[PDB]
């Protein structure tokens, strides 16, 4: 239980803008951002971008239980898109299941930008990696020990999804964007 760090060394605050990006540099590509996927009119798929060069689009992270003014590693959080579409009624991401490759992927919106889907209520989380540097993004299953690290899954959609995972998480930093 540390306080969640920048590349720049500072603390992550609550509300603030970041960036989410690869721990390591080149190939694994670029931040994460926004687009449709399976026939959505609605870009609500969060995707991680197959270029290094795209930052994409800065988050927020929320604190629903009592705030120090700081987010801790292993703290229940809610993470944001800053910008967001017309069509999704929220920013804030989930996670859907997705029966066509049978993972359950981070989406922002509501029910009506997930028709003949299964959503999980949950929070995320933030925690060191292991080794090395940078951290990995978790999701626990609502009021659950049953919490599973992000990883990504690649269905050839110009960038990479983001998915629970019971295998290699993504490794990321976080980048102020101001």
């Amino acid at each position: 239980v540390e306080q969640v760090l920048d590349i720049n060394g500072n603390p992550i605050f609550p509300g603030g803008k970041y960036y989410i990006l690869p721990a390591i540099r080149g190939p694994p590509g670029g931040g994460v951002r926004l687009d449709k996927t399976g026939d959505s009119e609605c870009p609500v798929t969060v995707l991680q971008d197959y270029k290094e060069v795209i930052n994409g689009l800065p988050v927020k992270f929320v604190i629903p239980g009592i705030s120090p003014g700081i987010i801790f590693t292993g703290t229940p959080i809610e993470i944001e898109f800053t910008k967001k579409p017309n069509c999704a009624e929220s920013s804030k991401w989930l996670i859907f299941v997705d029966d066509t490759i049978d993972k359950a992927c981070i989406g922002i919106g509501g029910p009506e930008n997930y028709s003949g889907k299964q959503t999980l209520s949950g929070t995320f989380n933030i925690q060191k990696y292991g080794s090395g540097f940078g951290y990995k993004l978790g999701f626990c299953v609502k009021g659950s020990p049953i919490c599973l690290d992000i990883g990504r899954y690649d269905n050839d959609e110009g960038g990479r999804r983001l998915n629970l995972t019971e295998h290699e998480a993504f490794r990321v930093v976080f980048v102020d964007a101001s």
